[PDB]
Parts: structure tokens; sequence; C-alpha cells
């Protein structure tokens, strides 16, 4: 029942947690709610795609859901299925519903991996009390080239048809006065060149990536965790699902455990403890815990800052219809590779990712992922009736996201006489989805909630390591600045703590 270091998760924060650990000697156990993905389904394949899925797609859904933003040519493909441990799963709040990857990796394994620094005048603003010289000189540079992040060949991306998409969306933005990025990714891409070319099976372009990719992409079980292994030190267990978290009478910590099958049946109740505890369950799963533990009295001395501010990293989902003769094409890579840089750190900063579309047809569809910076915040609370954490956010909270969205695209609209399309996302005539989150950030701040290195406040030996540290708002895609920071805190952590 008992293992020096536990980490609970094995998400970007928990990942780099486990692998130092280890390195430095200490038998680290990991707990995992989600599968090990790595047995062939009824296909012949790990993951479901796009245009294919099935219960591997959903965590416990009884019918699949068209990725947002393709409902109208997607959701022709969409059948019923039975609950299962699914890789993606849609948590569903008031007015917010959160995406999250279930599994080893945690959201490395649904995501774009789209791996972008932030830029250092807003990271400053953001987190003023941490160093940003030991961050861009030693951490992030620590974080590329562990999550193995790559570049695009530039010529190649000219001329394939496979970013015609991006191209067109370049083309339209130059006209407004607008420039775009190269957005570097974990997904090898000398791989996708060789798929293009029919040399190699295809996966980004094959319509996979929110349900994982079967090839190419370096998720965290073939970066960080296949490390963290290989150390003799970490051990993962899965379909473990941390229910709660205790003090022992010195000082340890001790947590009750279920584990359960595919299917979602209760095998077991275990309990684990342990002397240092650290938390890698996400911005959702770390609150949660804590804030049970808080208000249900296993953690009492947890301070008011725990559930607090939460943001969706200001993300915005729009779209425009193109001109007949602006064509975005039939194929289109599921990785996205370039994004437009509207982000001045003032209130109208925008930084939107040209997203690709999975019909598998022409659409005339130019769709964006947009992060903005919106002051608004939310706060988890505890339900004692339900035994369950709530966010309470309202979609009017949205607005300062949606209109900082809306002034950048109106531009772009203005300059090519395009328009926007309003019927993407389910009913309603919404050019904008306001109530959606890739991005959960916040709910354990760092300095808030706990020290500048994620020590938690109250206790000793007790750390959280995930996005629940980032003050709801990062200025780009998250999990190189999670990773970063998670290389930063652990290597104090070993050092003063353990
Ligand atoms: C569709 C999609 C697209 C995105 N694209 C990008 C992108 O391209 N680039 C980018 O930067 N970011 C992207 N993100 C966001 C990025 O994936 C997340 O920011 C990142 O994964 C968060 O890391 P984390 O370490 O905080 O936690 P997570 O990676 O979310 O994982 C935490 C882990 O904890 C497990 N866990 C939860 N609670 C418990 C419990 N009680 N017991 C045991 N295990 C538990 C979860 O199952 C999970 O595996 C995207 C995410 C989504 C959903």
């Amino acid at each position: 029942g008992y293992v020096p270091a536990v980490v609970i998760g094995t998400g970007y924060g928990a990942a780099v947690s486990a692998l130092r650990l280890g390195e430095a000697g200490v038998q680290t156990l990991m707990l995992e709610m989600g599968q090990l993905w790595n047995q062939p389904g009824p296909d012949g394949n790990i993951f479901c795609g796009m245009l294919n899925p099935d219960k591997r797609s959903s965590w416990f859904k009884n019918r699949t859901e068209a990725p947002l933003g393709s409902f109208l040519w997607l959701d022709v493909v969409n059948r019923n299925i039975d609950p299962y441990a699914g890789v993606l799963d849609r948590v569903n709040y008031d007015q917010m519903s959160v995406y999250v990857g279930r599994g080893v990796g945690g959201g490395s394994l649904v995501n774009g991996g789209m791996a972008v620094e932030p830029k250092r005048s807003y990271f400053e603003e953001i987190l003023p009390r941490v160093d940003s010289s030991e961050m861009y000189d030693r951490y992030f540079p620590r974080a590329n080239s562990m999550l193995r992040v790559n570049h695009i060949d530039t010529k190649w991306f000219e001329d394939t048809e496979w970013y015609k998409f991006a191209r067109v969306s370049r083309e339209q933005a130059g006209k407004a006065g607008l420039g775009t990025v190269f957005v570097p990714n974990v997904y090898d891409f000398g791989y996708m060149q060789r798929e293009a070319a029919g040399e190699v099976p295809k996966s980004a372009l094959a319509t996979e990536v929110i349900y994982g990719n079967n090839h190419g992409k370096q998720s965290l079980d073939k970066t960080y965790l296949a490390a963290a292994l290989g150390t003799g030190k970490v051990t993962i267990q899965t379909l473990h699902q941390v229910k709660t978290i205790r003090q022992t009478k010195d000082g340890g910590y001790a947590l009750t455990v279920e584990q359960k099958d595919t299917d979602g049946k209760l095998l077991a109740t275990k309990e684990i403890s342990c002397r240092y505890l650290f938390l890698g369950a996400g911005s959702l799963g770390s609150t949660e815990l804590l804030v049970r533990a808080r208000d249900t009295g296993t953690l009492p001395n947890l301070n008011s800052e725990v559930g607090a501010g939460w943001g969706p990293n200001g993300n915005i989902m729009t779209a425009r219809a193109n001109h007949m003769w602006n064509p975005t094409g039939a194929h289109q890579s599921s990785i996205p590779a370039l994004g437009i840089d509207a982000w001045d750190n003032s209130d109208s900063s925008v930084f939107a990712e040209i997203a690709p579309m999975p019909a598998g047809l022409e659409t005339w569809v130019s769709l964006y992922l947009a992060i903005t910076k919106n002051p608004q915040r939310g706060t988890f609370v505890y339900d004692a009736a339900t035994d369950r954490a709530k966010l309470n956010w309202t979609r009017d909270q949205n607005a300062p996201a949606v209109n900082a969205a809306k002034a950048l695209f109106d531009r772009i609209n203005k300059a090519n006489g395009t328009i926007y399309r309003y019927d993407l996302f389910g009913t309603q005539l919404k050019a904008f989805a306001d109530d959606f989150c890739y991005n959960p950030l916040g709910g354990c701040v760092l300095g808030k909630a706990t020290d500048d290195y994620g020590r938690v406040a109250g206790y000793k030996n007790l750390y959280v390591t995930d996005g629940s540290l980032i003050p709801g708002s990062v200025g780009v895609n998250p999990f190189v600045t999670i990773t970063a920071l998670a290389e930063r805190n652990v290597e104090r952590i070993i050092k003063q703590d353990v």
C-alpha cells in the first residue's frame, strides 16, 4: 500500500514529474483513470478516425459527436455507442463544455500537437513572481527538446495540396494587413511528407487527430513517459481513479482509489499511501480533488484560493465563408501549421490558428480557433450533494473574448468582401462558439493556492504540477508552458524537498 512518491494523472505536468523523480532514484507510482492505448481495436487500429468514430472516441457517452465546427458534414457518421473508457471526454458544466483527454498521456493523445512558447512580455504580466530569465534560457528550451518539437518544411508546405486551406487564409489575412506565423508541432512533419507521398500509413492525412493519431504524433507516452518507464523507478497503473486525498497522522498522504474495467464496472477500491504526492490530474481534475478535500474536511488547511482563478484561455472558434474562387481543398491535413499573430498584450489581442476542415469535400469554409485576452475568471465550487466540483462560469463572461475575436475577423471580412458562416455550431445562428474550451487553465494558481513552485499552501510534500497552476490565460496553446513550468518546479522540489 505504500510507495515513496505518487503522481496522479499522466498528462504534461505529471509526465515531467515522473521522469525527474525516476532519474533522482525515487520509486514512483502513476495513477491514471484512463487506458493505456496500445491495443488494436476492431479495425486493427488503436484509435478511431474522425470519419469512423466508435466507442473508443468517447469517455462514457451513449453516442458519438461531430468535432466542433463540422456538424453539417460529420453528423452523418455519428452512431450510438456503449459507454466505454474512450479517449476524449466532453465535460459539461452549466454554460461551458470542457474537452480533455483520458488515458496514459492525457491531453497529448487527443491534441493538435501545436507547441508554442508564450510571449515573454505576456508571461511576465501573468506570473510576475516567476523569473522569466530562467524560463526562457533554461526551461522552455528543455521542454521543446524533450517534447520532440519540430518545424514543417516550408517548401513542402507551399506545394502540398494538404495545406491549401492554410495558404488561402494566409492570403486573405495579408489583405487585412495581418501576418501569419509557422507553428511548431510534436507531429513528425518528416513523417507527414512520407504520408503525402504514400510511402507510410497515413494518420494526419487520413483525418485523425481528436480521437488520437495511429502514427506520427509524438504524444507523451512516446516521449516523457517512455523515458520515465526507462528509469526502472516508475510504474503506471491504469483505469485507477483517485477519489479522495487525506493526510495520515504522521504527515504522509493516503488516497482512496477506484479500479474499474473498460466498461465502467467497479472492480475494487484501494488505499494507497505515500510520502510525496504530486497532482497532475489537469486543471479540472486536480482542482476537483483539492476542493473536495478542503470542503469534506480531509485536507482542512487548504486556503480559499483553491478552486479560484479559472479561465478557458480565451478560446473562441469562428468560421468565414470563402468566395467560390477561393476553394480550401477537399484534402486538408488534420494538423494545423499556420497561425495569425495579432497579440500585442492589449485587450484586442488575438492569437488565432488556421484550423482544417475534416469534411473530405469542398466546403469553402475557413475555420479558426482564437486565443484572446479576457480578464473574466470562473471559480470551482464543491457540491456536497453530488460530490462534484461545479464550475461557476456564465456565457456572458466570454463576451470580451467574442468581442476581441470579432474585431479581428471583421477586419479580414471587410478587406476580402466575405461573410461569416452562422450555421456551423448547432442551432441558433452563431458565428462564434463561446461555450467550449480546449485549454482549461487555473483552479490552483501558482503563488496563490501554492507557493511559487507548486507546493500547495498549508501542507508539506503536496504538489500541483499541471494546467491548474496557470492563471486562466497564456496567450497561445498551453502545453509547452505547462511542461516548462513543470520542469522548473520539479527541479527545485527534488533539490529542496526530496
Ligand atoms: C481537442 C484538443 C485540442 C488541443 N490542442 C492543443 C494543441 O495543439 N496545443 C496545445 O498546446 N494544447 C492543446 N490542447 C490542450 C492541452 O491538451 C492541455 O492543455 C494539456 O493536455 C493539459 O495538461 P495537464 O498536464 O494539465 O493535464 P491533462 O493532459 O489534461 O491530463 C491529466 C491526466 O489526469 C488524468 N486524471 C484526471 N483526474 C484523475 C483522477 N482523479 N485520477 C486519476 N487520473 C486522473 C486524466 O485522465 C489525464 O490523463 C488541446 C486539447 C484538446 C482537448
